[PDB]
């Protein structure tokens, strides 16, 4: 029973494709800030909340499928909805809130703190935060710049260290003070560049697709990585301005290592490539998909590889982290990109644990 | 009861935001072409089939919702999902598909002829036949070209008259020959440039938003159309490159009218426009968007205009049609752009009813 040794918390992460659930327990320092932080729980439903009906009897099923069965329910609780819910109308995310409030409000135990639609910058904190406590790189002062990049279904988030810049938006910076050391953060989010919304820009695109992939249009596939990477770059660099946004402010805030969470895991992950000690170059991961997946015949490729989920994207995925981290954030092909392994599911929630605390009692900072 | 008196037929046009069942009665020519179409029953259900999620119990209380209560059940049925369908991986448009079947199993009336997802040019097909039919321009060889647009929510088609060229893709042309007349088409859709999946790459785009609206990332609406409109023409052209597959072809077979049906009916129903006829011109359009939307205040646009659907987006909207039928089509700003009056709801399914007879009993053609 590790919350009656400990303080707890459940946090919810509400993205595009489901809902995890998290309780955590943890103990805190001399200035209150959560350390050995230890995760109790953890339950995923399907699919993410933006996509169910916005009515009393679908959202209360959602709910206690998500939540009744926890093993603690007398715990403060963060339901933070990420990019899926930022793609509705605000009429249509204030049903959801007001039905998951009057929820709530028949729970005797649970103690909702705030449910909410996060911005895509707080996602990001979050981010940084999470993989920087699973690194132990908190505690001390840096000697190298760790950046983080978050791989979602509807945004992708990018966050590193960067000096307080006064010529940037306050929207894309962060200051924090977190056991005894001062960080300040570049954060950003880019919404519809997730994989889900970015793929919807490409479905009759050959290139994007292995040999005979039948595409919507009644067209066959003819994978070609390059070409796939050149169409989505386009989306990447002459519709969102990544290139111009994010390019100049690594040029002179480099980072020296990048892990990244989400999506690059599970496709990473797939037995048609071949990466050691979690972690890829992009160089090898165009290649290794544009000669072991976009140029091969799809009926092969869908038989050979029966448990890989999303296969049929693998040639357009392939591409696409190619345009959004080469093409897009200007990072080198040949820089390792380490990914936290697939087996951990690990997301942005222990940046809510360790950074509600951080202000102690004052409330509007 | 007309079907005791006529030949009768369900169609249902199964789009990304909602499925609408009509059912159709009519006579036939010398030939067996449909004739004297008229709608004996139309009701539309939300959301999208491809939006619920595929199990036997939510697909059953869909269709159930969907056709239950219409008068007249021993008709053939056809049920023809367009874009919303064809953003889903294959395996789930069969769990979709198999459930359906199922359902239809267990119907001793309905006579289910076909349920698939259509690809957007048979889509196109249908949408010119439809809007030809009620315009009464098939049963006479037309001095005048007439050209059909329509705006879906994730897919729009274009489709207009245009000589058999062996240089075109043969999915992107059909001849047919209809009450004696021998018609040849270009048709071509375009996946991903619907209103709902394009926005999804633009919410954070202050340009694209009334004054002070909320976006996602934290900031404000700062509308400007012209600004917005070069966004959404980013992803018309470098990203979809619709210019280059289109503009040349409509130089070389002008369309003398145009018409659409779809989103644009609904947005230029708004007060805030000034249009007369049912029908508008881009410049016009976009000139109104960026003066009455764009360039307002958003909490007065809102309390001004409580029953305009998706008025937050309007300012988009308007920018996002001119960058499509202008920057991407190469229509000219000042050319007129028929809508067809947003009561009759007029979609593509009389373009099935037609269709369906030109082959007689011919099954492979
Ligand atoms: O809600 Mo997301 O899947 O992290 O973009
Ligand atoms: O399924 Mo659509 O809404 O006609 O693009
Ligand atoms: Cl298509
Ligand atoms: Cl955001
Ligand atoms: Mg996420
Ligand atoms: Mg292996
Ligand atoms: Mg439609
Ligand atoms: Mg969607
Ligand atoms: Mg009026
Ligand atoms: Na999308």
């Amino acid at each position: 029973n590790p919350c009656e040794k400990h303080s707890c918390i459940a946090v919810i992460d509400a993205g595009s494709t489901g809902s995890r659930l998290h309780i955590y327990s943890y103990d805190t320092d001399d200035t209150n800030t959560p350390i050995h932080i230890e995760e109790i729980w953890n339950k995923k439903i399907k699919p993410g909340f933006a996509s169910i009906q916005p009515n009393s009897v679908t959202i209360d099923a959602y709910l206690t499928m998500l939540l009744a069965d926890a093993p603690i329910h007398n715990i403060p609780v963060y339901f933070y909805a990420t990019a899926g819910m930022r793609l509705l109308p605000q009429s249509q995310q204030k049903k959801y809130y007001d039905e998951l409030d009057y929820w709530f409000r028949q729970q005797s135990q649970w103690q909702l703190v705030e449910a909410k639609t996060i911005t895509g910058n707080d996602e990001a904190l979050f981010d940084w935060l999470a993989v920087n406590y699973k690194l132990d790189t908190l505690k001390s002062v840096q000697n190298k710049s760790v950046g983080v990049m978050d791989m979602g279904g509807a945004s992708v988030q990018i966050v590193f260290p960067m000096p307080k810049n006064a010529e940037i938006s306050k929207h894309n910076q962060v200051e924090l003070n977190i056991y005894g050391q001062n960080i300040n953060l570049y954060v950003h989010s880019f919404l519809g560049l997730g994989q889900t919304e970015m793929s919807h820009q490409f479905l009759n695109s050959p290139s994007c697709f292995a040999n005979d992939y039948p595409l919507p249009d009644g067209e066959s596939g003819q994978g070609n990585a390059p070409s796939c990477k050149e169409e989505v770059t386009s989306l990447m660099n002459s519709v969102h301005k990544v290139n111009q946004q994010i390019q100049p402010l690594l040029a002179l805030n480099p980072v020296n290592e990048w892990y990244s969470i989400g999506g690059i895991s599970n496709l990473a992950s797939s037995q048609l490539f071949h990466f050691e000690n979690s972690e890829l170059t992009n160089q090898s991961l165009l290649q290794q998909g544009d000669n072991q997946i976009c140029h091969q015949q799809w009926d092969i490729l869908n038989g050979q590889y029966p448990d890989d989920e999303y296969l049929y994207q693998y040639c357009l995925l392939s591409s696409y982290y190619y345009a959004l981290m080469v093409d897009g954030y200007g990072i080198n092909p040949n820089q390792t990109i380490h990914y936290i392994p697939p087996e951990q599911n690990l997301d942005w929630t222990i940046g809510v644990v360790l950074h509600r605390a951080l202000e102690h009692h004052h409330h509007h900072h």
